[PDB]
């Protein structure tokens, strides 16, 4: 079917109308990596690795054939100790003390659907006949171990996602000091290479190089996958933009350390690897025990960036996110932190309330300082219990009082953390993640849990439920602020501590799991200070994240187009925030930070009771048009048009049918002497004919995508307009 | 004199007339960089970092300042452990199984000259006045190691020059997964990095590339130096050039894995570190123990990269090299590898000989094929006694014909190396690098031997003595013809064998220092597969090295343009070999092959008795010139002038008073309209008067430098000129 | 210099007209905010600190002025009636063009005593980048006096080492330092 | 005014275009076979292209770096021509534009071109600025005023365009006088 072994040639070949993979079985046993691209009928052998002796470059074991090497073959994957040197994909510590690795294949076989990876987020079917996957074992005969290579293709999408399992089938144990999730060796291709750097509130700008020879590493080791580099990288051509052009995307389903290493070796070749990082990473495996790489995601776009990413969206939201709420408009919340931080009571908030409903809001979301006695950000976490000083009469009353006016409640969490100053840490102690014999070092004035022990995470899970089942909380708003440093999980060896990141992982999954699985009616929305955990992973168990702590229209720009890269709209969350804007200080119209927070699923975060009655209008005008239109802005397929640093950012959304389009242009800096621009759509039906909906003006869709249309001329800086399109009969 | 601590500001300084170093002590004892660059009298704390509360940079043990942060800091070092997210200097592996280290400033020593590195190659003082050493203590209280951190400047020199010694002062072992010579972290620099990537016969082109957020990394695992990415870096301005703009350059003074690594962090700054790279390194240190790393040569040029250059050059020659030729105008010599390959004997080799006297050489080199039964590249290595076959009455007779010629008499061997099909083999299998256990992978289909144990080191040393102690060998060649693939010491315990690595390279050094030790009136030259092991380290014990097992003189053209920009000329060998060339076919003019080939040590390698009656008349007229030019172009302050890439490569030599000039001019592609061009020199007196040699006429410096001169047009590809100028009275 | 009195657009076409003409030969006042011709918002002191590299003028209505802004005109009026000697006449040079998203200036006078020197920050960063600036044309041997923090530096300080621009939220920021060499 | 032909040099162009509200924006190009043509025909020297151009190395920036520059002394139009030809050479004219220019000269009768002023810096941009700087102040501009300090005037143009009597500009006067400025 989709999925084929020609045993001639010892060739595999995934193929679909969109896409073709193929690799083979080359000298030694050695898994060759052939090509990834557009789909072709059949395979000829014409892509044969050609034999040269290249010095240096050493042998297979027994061989005199000095024109094979595994250190200049594109390779499925590599390891320490097999005469090759480059970034090797695993490397496994020997009881001997060796890190020595030599894999031949053994065997393979092809299955319908995909297995589920036990304790990890991962893409699947609906259907069994929607995908098939190719499991590929490669041996060592002197350690016994056995990779299985995990090879899926989906019927209907341009997509191959990759995975390992390792298996001890020795009498002793050994480490896997590096296990990748994958390995890509491409010959011939001068890409560039994009990725996504950051900071906390600065995520996720879109960055693009040049690949000269040697490895550059994109990583964390924070124990998140970070706001300083999102779990993400794809290889383009140097031509290639947002509408055409080749684009290789890799996203890793992971929401711990990650490492994306892209290699360009002596031969001009370029080699790609990327799982979690091997940064104190060691693991213990013991006889008969197996270990499960989270997967690699691997989208081809013959045409652009945007087809890339639309290839994500559509995969990362209808198989692999499972909230009930996917599918589901998202409500248009207030949420009270920028609005007064700390400092409220249940009176403070209940005038807020009061406003939200006057403005046609949806859901009210009760953020930090409800709990404990958390006055400031100096104590409390680990007291999962209401501070009665600001809560007299308790949280049920105030979620009564939310939904007596109409609205949703939602309550914001930070179950990872714990405070010196907490009833938690004065009883458990032992709890807080620390090395014993040294003082660990705080971050925001807290530390972290030890979420690898079950009775840690069962103590959290208890407190939560305490809250949630009384079934008042519609929204949980999970927040995580600071990043791993005392590196230690105190119930292990010492020889195990190299599994304490990648337990910390799991067991944070194991716990989220566990939430939105008891409580299937409540819409989780992630958080880190923003978006310092905003991955694949991550969607798997919330079908939202806050996107960046920065709330300025500006800067969201950059940071909304650098997350679409590869995350669906629908999943990244944008407020109305005060201005002069409390993180950067920059001045601008509430219609333009109005248009910015509508490409995000909509909310607001200021104090609406000390908003002017024109802005209240506003609000009153955002939320009645943004109602209209969210249908089409949260689900549609999302084209990027313009980046900011051209001066204007521009984007859009078109429905299934392509009937509906929803346009905004923003632009930064005002000029005494303005050049005239012109915005073009992209998406459309080239034969409909669309109604502008507040000129009436009629245009064919063709002309949209072609002519396009002059962006009106205005004075002032960070000023946008939108546009809302409708198919006519 | 050159360094002093202000202990109220906690600031020191290190300074002469050309370069200032500034580093102080920050809070929590942590040592911070401040400047490198042009000299500054005084410095008075506006190198203060700014305190800002960053997201997610957290703080130090017991700290409530959340404005200062290791992990945004500019240090001169930093670890695993102490909330510091970037790639760290070192790493730690404790009893109790954590990564964890955390150091901290204790104290401070300011000597005179600079102390010998044990084991290790190292830059020295004639007169200990001649430079001063700081060394900067930090401890880790809790598992008592002390970190020694080297900093030593030479008085008259732009340079700075850094190590670590780690002592254990505590009852237990640690073990040492990483440990950095030397880090750097700069502030708003928006440096682009040049690099020295190559192949097998395609060593150290120049690349030179942007800086983005990531982690850039150039690195050797295989044992040596090697041909892929030589131990160098420098960070330039986006205008730097040969002739103006600031530069850093960082050479590693090792002959091992080493590992450059260049990272720009989300807030906009550059960290660099450099060191034996962690790869597999493990070195355990048991109490009361120390651990020494090779140093760094750190080189500030404000005014382009010849400058840059000439500073490492005249630092390797002057203070590096310790063999009693450095000094020595280098023979003119003749090796019979290409002219014979294996395929030789005695009357053979003596018709070259007899030869090559005719022609006015000066010495004749004896390549592989001497011993054993070494017919090809399948045997005898390991067995360094003649080959009787090929020389009946033994070596010594063949040695005493080529004295009786007039010529000195050089000998090939690869000490390092062994062949199962070897005598040495069949005694000592064990002798051979493997894991037990795993067949080994052959390159070249040779094997290495175990250099870390005293006793194989021992076998090899005894074999070589009873031929040099005959005293008829005058120059050795030391060549090394493939990279280590099975790592492991067989005599040492399963928890050392991350010591193979650095054992290996401290064994071939101490092999290597004892042979030039014992024979300081033979000229040893490096090899291996060409340059495989071209680095300052092995300039301590050769003081030429063959450049690159490529002889075409237009690829030669970059190897020798990349390799200068750390390296004397007087340290890279260059041979006229035949057209076509054996390696790429290129056809070339005989004159090309000798003008390039003068930039290096000239020698010739190619069967002289089949030349043309022209050709042995050019090798005649060539040998003649350069014997009246040598010095100077050995010798001489090199400047490149234009780069191959620009269709012109060319440099020129001044002698140190600039009475003396030798300019190289190469054309590689003709055009049938050919633009006009014109060579402009450097590094010569204005004032003084300069009179080509060839046309008598006399010029200016200044005219020679500011209105330079028209080169001569000419058909054909591949075309030289050389020009001699002397001052006049 | 141009009708454009928008003190941010004024930083490129004041440093394009520097290439070739003397600063005294320009023209720059102060103007009304929002900005006429463009509609910017900008500080009443980086109007000021970019209208003092041109000869210092103001075209707004006075009558209008909070009386903060006019505090701020008398101040501004009495600190350029001190420099203008050197910003007028002294030796200019640019250090940093606007599209780095800062544009920064300086003049010398003849004898290198005394220096004038202004740093414009143009977009501001939740997460800023901290940034330096490095001075030029001063005398490497001389020392001198910061005048309004006292502190005093080589001028081979003021150029090789430089100092730390002051981190602030807030678009549209300028800062000026004013230099004495001292005996 | 001037022909100047370089052999084998691999400038880049530096110019000042711009436009109404928007001069002397720094622009700079590579410099293609072919001619590049930096022009005015409206009478005068224009806002939409500065009578000037540099011809500097790739490497050239501030600081160091070898430029050349070319100012016109004239306020008509101009014409600046760089031609890049066949052979690799480049071929600079600078003087009046040409554009329905056609001067009859007759028998015994003289025609005296505007003269161009041309700088060799050997040291950045900066440099070859002072220099015109430094040449334009002392041995061009004839003006008693042009070695004293400038006023600090207020002007009313923006502050009330047309819409104005005496009376009203008399109170701006008297604010002009309480703030300290000099006209």
């Amino acid at each position: 079917n989709l999925i084929k072994f020609d045993d001639q040639n010892k060739v595999f070949h995934l193929h679909n109308k969109q896409i073709s993979y193929l690799l083979s079985i080359e000298d030694g046993g050695t898994l060759s990596h052939l090509y990834f691209g557009g789909a072709v009928k059949n395979y000829n052998n014409q892509l044969k690795y050609p034999r040269l002796d290249r010095g240096f470059s050493g042998n297979l074991p027994e061989s005199l054939d000095r024109t094979f090497s595994r250190d200049s073959l594109p390779k499925e994957y590599s390891s320490a100790g097999e005469m090759d040197f480059h970034t090797p994909a695993t490397i496994v510590r020997n009881p001997d003390g060796s890190n020595a690795l030599f894999l031949a294949y053994k065997s393979y076989k092809i299955e319908d659907g995909k297995p589920d990876l036990k304790g990890l987020p991962h893409s699947w079917t609906k259907e069994d006949d929607e995908a098939q996957t190719l499991i590929v074992t490669l041996e060592d005969k002197v350690s016994k171990l056995e990779y299985d290579l995990l090879y899926t293709i989906y019927r209907d999408r341009p997509v191959i996602v990759r995975s390992v399992q390792v298996h001890n089938h020795g009498e002793e144990a050994v480490y896997l000091e590096k296990v990748a999730s994958m390995q890509m060796d491409y010959v011939d291709k001068d890409f560039e290479v994009i990725t996504l750097p950051g900071a906390h509130a600065n995520e996720r700008r879109v960055q693009r190089e040049n690949i000269g020879q040697g490895i550059k590493v994109f990583s964390s080791y924070r124990g998140t996958s970070s706001h300083q580099m999102n779990p993400f990288m794809a290889l383009v051509d140097h031509d290639t933009n947002e509408f055409m052009g080749e684009a290789y995307g890799f996203a890793l389903a992971y929401s711990g350390n990650h490492k994306f290493e892209v290699e360009r070796d002596q031969f001009g070749q370029i080699h790609v690897n990327t799982g979690i990082n091997d940064y104190n990473f060691k693991w213990k495996l013991n006889p008969n025990e197996e270990f499960q790489t989270p997967e690699v995601l691997m989208v081809y776009s013959d045409q652009g960036l945007n087809k890339m990413s639309q290839a994500f969206h559509s995969l990362i939201h209808e198989r692999i996110m499972r909230s009930k709420f996917k599918d589901q408009i998202r409500p248009v919340l207030v949420n009270n932190w920028e609005a007064t931080y700390f400092d409220f009571n249940e009176d403070k908030l209940k005038t807020i309330v009061d406003k939200a409903k006057k403005l046609g809001l949806e859901m009210f979301v009760l953020d930090d300082g409800w709990f404990g006695h958390r006055d400031d950000d100096n104590s409390s976490l680990g007291d999962w219990k209401v501070y009665k000083k600001k809560f007299p009469n308790g949280l049920g009353h105030f979620a009564d009082y939310v939904h007596e006016q109409g609205l949703k409640f939602g309550l914001w969490f930070e179950p990872e953390m714990i405070s010196y100053e907490s009833n938690l840490y004065k009883e458990h102690p032992d709890y807080l993640m620390h090395v014993p014999g040294r003082k660990p070092c705080p971050s925001r004035n807290q530390y972290v849990l030890e979420l690898g022990r079950k009775e840690v995470r069962d103590n959290i899970f208890e407190q939560m439920v305490k809250i949630l089942d009384s079934k008042k909380i519609d929204y949980i708003k999970w927040d995580m602020n600071r990043s791993l440093s005392d590196i230690y999980e105190s119930d292990l060896p010492a020889d195990q501590q190299g599994e304490a990141y990648h337990r910390y992982v799991l067991g944070y999954y194991d716990l989220l799991n566990k939430l939105v699985t008891r409580y299937p009616d409540i819409l989780f929305e992630g958080c880190s200070g923003g978006g310092g955990r905003f991955d694949v992973g991550q969607a798997y168990y919330t079908p939202q994240i806050w996107a960046s702590d920065n709330t300025d229209a500006i800067e969201r720009l950059k940071i909304q187009y650098g997350t679409s890269l590869v995350y669906p709209q629908s999943m990244m969350t944008s407020h109305v925030s005060v201005s002069p804007n409390e993180q950067n200080g920059r001045i601008t119209p509430f219609n333009t930070r109005g248009a910015v927070a509508m490409w995000g699923d909509l909310g607001y975060e200021l104090d609406l009771t000390k908003m002017s009655d024109e802005e209240s209008d506003q609000v009153v005008k955002q939320v009645t048009e943004y109602k209209k239109i969210r249908e089409v802005t949260q689900f549609g397929t999302l084209y990027r048009l313009k980046a900011s640093a051209s001066n204007q950012c521009a984007w859009m959304m078109v429905d299934s049918n392509k009937n509906e389009a929803v346009v905004t242009v923003v632009n930064v800096m005002a000029h005494a002497q303005p050049y005239c621009t012109k915005t073009k759509l992209a998406g459309l039906d080239p034969d409909k004919r669309y109604k502008n909906l507040e000129t009436d003006e009629v245009f064919g869709g063709d002309e949209l995508m072609h002519l396009g249309f002059y962006d009106p001329i205005e004075r002032g800086d960070f000023k946008a307009k939108m546009y809302h399109f409708k198919a006519i009969n």
